[PDB]
């Protein structure tokens, strides 16, 4: 009896301990010479060895080799392999036992085996769970996990030991990510996905739960700005050999047989930091980020101001008309003559730098917008989405430029001998100019003191005064979003009152242009004159707002009937 229940619990069913599918190994209740408690005990032992064996199919089934499958798996079944040996040891030395003595007992094989009896039920139960739900990649650590949590000395521990093998398939995935930017990840098991320039974002679905998001963020981070290193004229590691620093201390981590939270954020840390440092670095010090913020601004905030002027004017006849095929070239033809004209050395921008027309997919104006052709490795700030942005910024900016000159164009219009009367209108006609002329001024000093000036003085000194990459990004996104609200809440009332002002103007050069001390003539005269005077007056309230960086009551009803005129 003693040789038919030693080959069960060895994973031999036989005639005596037999196999049923359904229950696993089973012994007659009725041989008449065994006790009922006897009987009991080959019950008990039978549950032991059919365990045994579903481990074992499971652990063929998924190692040396849609269902269950990947390097997660493998590595669980290994780590279970690991934890049965000290059973298959015990049968080994039963086995020698029952050589040198023939009488051992089944009370005696059930006292010898009785550990196993109390941790094989338990660790099953994470099979189970694996099996039943398809457990897949990191969320197995999870499970065994969890069950790790749950007590039993010798329990924790074998489960214990598993979680440890498996954080090594974890570790192995951690380190390829973030210390050379690549993921080895066919199956889909990591916390960190990919979805040429490649992109990347956290599967959080997937990431145990015991590892905060938070962190996770952080090896996101880490791992891309490693793999950002595609630079095919050069070669720049973000690390040194600071790399085997922590190549050491991640194998260092994939040792303990414990898995420590604070210890393996300490080893996040430490790793991010230093990826920010060499980041910020690599922008300020090697790739001149301060001089291309300087080039944005010159360019998609206008700083190069008397460029612009001369390109509006060069290019308002082929910008006023829907565009055609050709638009984008003359334009940007236009665009460099500009600034030659204006003496433009820096022979090695303009390439940089082009104005592009949407053509297919109601006037070149707007369709207009500049793209800058961002280098390695200063695209991981100025993204496609920031260049976006900046080019919003540009617009609003551009056309407030455009409506004063062709304010400033109607006024030199009818100052023109053949529009001259040589009569009162004329000095009318005169002091309106100069006033426009003085109002202009004023909103472009403030709009660009108060505001651009001033904003970009922040982003420059939040750039100089850190030494965090991120820290960057922080003040870069907190400026271009500024000038996206002041584009919306300041430029566009701007833009509209000036363009009130210039409607204004042509209707008073065209009410001169009549030739009429008429009646008729003196009363619109006045119309027009108060309405010179009520816009010139609400760009000026608007200035306060430009001012205190506060919208006033003023500026708040002007949105609201601007809102209201489009509406209703």
């Amino acid at each position: 009896m003693i040789h038919e229940l030693l080959l069960a619990l060895s994973g031999y069913p036989g005639s005596i301990f037999t196999w049923n599918k359904r229950s696993g190994l089973q012994v007659s209740q009725d041989f008449p010479f065994l006790h009922p408690s006897e009987t009991s005990v080959l019950n008990r032992l039978c549950r032991l060895g059919t365990d045994y064996i579903r481990f074992t199919e499971f652990i063929e089934q998924y190692t040396g080799h849609g269902g269950l499958h990947g390097i997660y798996l493998r590595a669980f079944c290994t780590g279970l392999d690991s934890v049965l040996q000290p059973y298959r040891q015990a049968l080994l030395d039963l086995e020698q036992e029952f050589l040198g003595d023939p009488h051992l007992s089944i009370s005696h094989v059930n006292y010898f085996l009785d550990q196993f009896q109390l941790l094989f039920p338990s660790v099953m139960v994470v099979v189970e769970q694996i099996k039943s739900q398809k457990i897949h990649g990191c969320q197995i650590l999870e499970t065994v996990y969890k069950h790790s949590c749950g007590g039993l000395p010798p329990v924790r521990s074998a489960l214990e030991k598993i979680l440890a093998v498996c954080h090594g398939v974890m570790y192995k995935q951690l380190s390829a990510w973030m210390l050379h930017g690549l993921l080895l990840d066919q199956h889909e098991e990591f916390f960190i996905k990919q979805g040429s320039l490649k992109q990347f974002s956290l599967r959080v679905e997937i990431l145990p739960s015991y590892i905060p998001v938070r962190v996770a963020e952080k090896i996101l981070f880490v791992g891309e700005s490693v793999q950002m290193f595609e630079n095919n004229v050069n070669l720049t590691s973000i690390l040194k050999n600071q790399e085997d620093t922590f190549a050491a201390e991640l194998h260092r981590l994939k040792q303990q047989p414990l898995f420590s939270l604070v210890d393996f954020e300490q080893v996040v840390d430490r790793i991010r930091s230093t990826v920010a440092e060499h980041l910020w670095k690599l922008m300020v010090e090697e790739s001149d980020l301060l001089g291309q913020l300087k080039i944005i601004k010159d360019f998609y905030l206008l700083g190069r101001g008397e460029l612009f002027q001369a390109f509006i004017d060069t290019a308002q006849h082929m910008l006023k008309t829907p565009p055609t095929a050709v638009t984008e070239h003359d334009v940007n033809v236009a665009f460099q003559q500009s600034a030659h004209k204006v003496l433009l050395d820096d022979d090695n921008l303009l390439p940089l730098l082009h104005l592009t027309i949407e053509y297919h997919g109601a006037s070149g104006w707007a369709a207009l917008g500049l793209s800058y052709k961002v280098q390695w490795p200063l695209h991981i700030l100025f993204t496609p989405a920031v260049l976006e942005k900046y080019n919003v910024v540009f617009k609003y900016l551009l056309s407030v430029r455009r409506v004063q000159a062709e304010l400033q164009h109607c006024w030199a219009l009818q100052m023109q001998r053949k529009h001259l009367k040589s009569n009162q209108t004329d000095a009318i006609k005169w002091r309106l100019r100069n006033h426009m002329a003085f109002l202009v001024d004023n909103l472009q000093y403030y709009l660009q003191v108060d505001v651009l000036e001033s904003q970009f003085s922040q982003l420059l000194h939040q750039i100089n005064s850190t030494r965090d990459f991120e820290s960057i990004r922080l003040a870069h996104d907190h400026f271009l979003s500024n000038l996206l609200a002041q584009s919306f809440i300041l430029l566009k009332p701007v833009f509209h009152c000036l363009n009130e002002i210039l409607d204004l103007c042509h209707s008073f050069c065209s009410l001169v242009s009549q030739n009429l001390l008429d009646e008729r003539g003196a009363a619109q005269l006045s119309i027009l004159v108060k309405g010179f005077s009520r816009q010139s007056s609400l760009l000026f309230k608007i200035l306060s707002s430009v001012r205190n960086h506060q919208i006033n009551s003023d500026l708040a009803q002007l949105l609201l009937r601007l809102d209201y005129n489009k509406y209703y």
